[PDB]
């Protein structure tokens, strides 16, 4: 997938995450992000096209994404233990990271 | 890249840091090691080639490298503050991680 589509997959899925009824659809809907986010992690985005693989920039750009996986994570294990609703609102709250990326680069 | 590819980059950044000169040294080659984890965590190991992608074992195969990024994640920002030292004794106990992967899975 390109950056487009995985950003549509983090979409998608913080939908599904919002409606699920319980911990294995938001497990689920997780690990999916995580793969998205991984894999777009690479990308070079249209607004840095002309900065260098390793200007800081782009290395704020890979972070960011570090952030999101991480966060991701973490809301994996609260859904992976049968927390509903504290992965639900750990899945809210990961808004911050796509906001604070989305300001700079989108 | 396949995963032959990332592991050598993984292998390689390690003894990049074991030998650094400064902080900004450790730094970009620990983003190197973040990336070719990234670019991993959708590989199938020639141990699980038979698994189904959703198979318990390449779920926990990936959650391998979901660790390894945050740890290599928490060694970048010890090297991007500069405490050089610590961010190489950092680097040097991913090697659990990373062995700990190897030894169920390679
Ligand atoms: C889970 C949180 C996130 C969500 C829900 C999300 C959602 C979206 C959506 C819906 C689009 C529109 C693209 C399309 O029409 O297909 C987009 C674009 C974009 N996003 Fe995200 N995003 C998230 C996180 C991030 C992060 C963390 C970054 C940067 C590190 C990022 C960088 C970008 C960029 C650069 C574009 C423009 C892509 C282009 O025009 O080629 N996003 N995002
Ligand atoms: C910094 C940590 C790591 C280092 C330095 C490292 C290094 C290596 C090296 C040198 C190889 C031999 C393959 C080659 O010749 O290039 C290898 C193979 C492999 N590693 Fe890692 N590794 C690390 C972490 C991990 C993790 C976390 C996982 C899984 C979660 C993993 C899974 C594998 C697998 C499945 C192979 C076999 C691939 C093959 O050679 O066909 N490794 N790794
Ligand atoms: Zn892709
Ligand atoms: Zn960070
Ligand atoms: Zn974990």
């Amino acid at each position: 997938a390109d950056l487009e589509d995985n950003m549509e997959t983090l979409n998608d899925n913080l939908k599904v995450i919002e409606k699920a009824d319980n911990a294995a659809q938001v497990e689920k809907a997780l690990e999916k992000m995580l793969a998205a986010a991984a894999d777009a992690l690479k990308a070079t985005p249209p607004k840095l096209e002309d900065k260098s693989p390793d200007s800081p920039e782009m290395r704020d750009f890979r972070h960011g994404f570090a952030i999101l996986m991480g966060q991701i994570h973490d809301a994996a294990h609260l859904a992976n233990e049968g927390k509903v609703k504290e992965a639900q609102a750990a899945a809210e709250q990961l808004k911050t990271t796509c906001n604070a990326c989305h300001q700079k680069y989108r």
